[PDB]
């Protein structure tokens, strides 16, 4: 429905060994660039500046990772996906049985599974995010989509709750986000990664609407 | 351009493929046409089938994608592409629309008046499904070793001897999500284009 859709993730996981081992961003490194919200930054999708869907309300660096609270909240996207789900069959199956079916967040769901803040300047949601754990989780309430989050800490969010409280920017089309599927259709360790990244941050061990 | 027709043939059927059995296509068929449309939405007709040949391997079919507002939508779809931007293998001219219609609607499916139509999709049910498009029906039935000179001439014969498209940009939209979800898709491709030697061809296919 037009009414917005939360999106929440961790954009960067942290490297938790005193030596980088793991190779992942450093903390601290991704602390300063965070350091480095007055200017907006845009949601919008695959990295297309025309296809601005909402904006992030937050961002916090916490212990495994920078995590993202987006809002999608332009009309004309919604109501395209909204027209595209009622012509889909992944959708017409449903969530995953104590969920309540919804069309949108789970259109959204099977089509940007996937988070990617880079080339802040703005977040982009994608089939599938490049670095490890950058799953995007869709809901119609900011609560429950943190929630989705094992590795959240009650203090984490809160510290995402405080930023997110204290004309249609989309200006592209179906054909935009069509050109974007057919694209996705041929990335091909796609599936095998969003189920790497589903169990790294845990939503495995959570109810959600995630396709993967 | 795009609005010029693309034509499409394909195995429809493999013989080997461990049901369409060779004696009842070949007769029905082999000794007023099927509709041609996307993933089997009847809203979605965008051409007919041309002919139809049994033959030594499997029941093959060329169609022809007519449809004005169908090739107009993929049109505008394909410049949107960055797999399409990416082009063809080298000799191969940059076509948008085909390379487009490779990359989405890469398999082809036989409704089963014993068959309702032919559906283009992400992928077919039937192994060895692969849809092979082009502007020129010579080339993409040349795409198939297997076809025999004498199959050819029995395809050609079948051509030479108001806009269907009822659906929408949307409709696709909703089409491509649901092949992203197919697991196997690329592998199953993958296969498809080896069995059907069609990687022992030039083509527009992406997989």
């Amino acid at each position: 429905a037009v009414a917005p859709v939360y999106v929440g993730g961790f954009l960067a996981r942290y490297d938790q060994s005193p030596d980088e081992a793991e190779l992942l961003l450093p903390r601290d490194v991704v602390e300063h660039w965070l350091h480095a919200l007055s200017v907006a930054l845009p949601l919008n999708i695959n990295h297309d500046d025309t296809a601005v869907v909402g904006h992030v309300a937050a961002m916090q660096s916490v212990r495994d990772g920078l995590f993202c609270l987006g809002c999608v909240t332009s009309p004309r996207f919604l109501e395209i996906v909204r027209r595209a789900s009622e012509k889909s069959e992944l959708v017409s199956r449903g969530p995953v049985s104590p969920l309540q079916p919804d069309k949108v967040v789970e259109f959204l769901s099977g089509s940007y599974a996937g988070l990617s803040l880079s080339s802040f300047k703005h977040v982009a949601l994608c089939s599938v995010g490049r670095r490890r754990g950058t799953l995007a989780v869709y809901g119609r309430d900011p609560e429950w989509v943190m929630q989705r989050f094992p590795d959240l800490t009650a203090a984490d969010r809160d510290g995402l709750r405080a930023q997110w409280q204290r004309g249609d920017p989309f200006r592209s089309d179906s054909y935009g986000l069509l050109g974007n599927s057919v694209d996705a259709m041929y990335i091909r360790e796609r599936l095998p990664k969003l189920r790497y990244d589903k169990q790294l941050v845990g939503v495995t061990e959570r109810e959600s609407y995630v396709k993967a």
